[PDB]
């Protein structure tokens, strides 16, 4: 019964920062359905997870979704080999702390693949469609090279605005399910909510495919998984572009919101 993203933790006394290791492999549940240019890369959505499982597990809270990532750095992608072991620690307080992510080669080496800063959840007109076929942008996504298995395929309906918003009805599916119990914010149905940005304007105006490289202010209220539909804009700023995206109930109700998703185009 324990976090089958981070692992297992024990706290160094010498300096109070806590260590998680972690055993990954391709075939865990529905890693697989996951890869760039034929090799399964864990999902930025995966640290964000791991972050908030991190201080979940450092500090106990009664409160029920306790943690938001003030920031989230995804500083080089994860192929996940067999064998791969993810390193995990945290240091700080029970009101602001830092989360990294490694994997470890042997004994000795180490490579940062995240970084986030987790904090105590602050609390709660002729834009008209064109409708879109989903299976077209998974189409698209898998020609540049990103390949979306059966469990990342969560957009089951998608529009864009004349603003150039996607907005997109979700599902989490089938294959995805299992195993989710344990999930603080479930990486695949985060993932999917991400997707969105991909219908984006900006994004489609864009072989080579935009992927998050940062997140900020990603807030947490329940359990996404019962998110259905997912809103995103992408603009482009500075030389980088950002966009937000929000997910909500049946009612209408915000899941996930993240302030801030920093994009980036990637060769494939």
């Amino acid at each position: 019964d324990t976090h089958p993203l981070l692992g297992v933790g024990v706290t160094d006394p010498t300096n109070g920062t806590r260590v998680w290791e972690s055993e990954l492999d391709p075939d865990l549940l529905w890693l697989a359905d996951h890869v760039i240019d034929d090799l399964v890369v864990l999902p930025g959505a995966a640290y964000a997870e791991i972050a908030l499982a991190a201080a979940t597990d450092t500090f106990a809270v009664e409160q029920d979704q306790p943690w938001m990532i003030s920031e989230l750095d995804l500083r080089q992608m994860l192929h996940v080999t067999p064998g791969t072991v993810l390193v995990t620690t945290l240091t700080g307080d029970e009101q602001r702390c830092q989360v990294e992510i490694r994997t470890r080669s042997g004994s000795s080496g180490w490579t940062t693949h995240a970084t986030a800063t987790v904090a105590r959840a602050e609390p709660l007109t002729a834009d008209l469609e064109d409708q879109l076929d989903p299976d077209d942008l998974y189409q698209r996504l898998r020609g540049a090279g990103q390949q979306h298995g059966p469990a990342f395929q969560g957009i089951v309906g998608l529009a864009v605005t004349q603003a150039g918003v996607a907005r997109a009805q979700v599902r989490l599916p089938a294959s995805a399910r299992t195993g989710s119990r344990e999930f603080m914010l479930h990486p695949v149905m985060m993932d999917i909510a991400l997707q969105t940005l991909g219908a984006t304007r900006t994004a489609t105006d864009l072989s080579a495919l935009v992927v998050p490289v940062r997140f900020a202010g990603v807030h947490v209220y329940g359990d996404i998984t019962r998110g259905v539909r997912a809103v995103g804009s992408l603009a482009a700023a500075g030389d980088r572009l950002v966009g937000e995206v929000v997910l909500t109930d049946a009612n209408g109700q915000p899941l996930l919101v993240v302030d801030e998703v920093e994009m980036a185009v990637l060769g494939s």
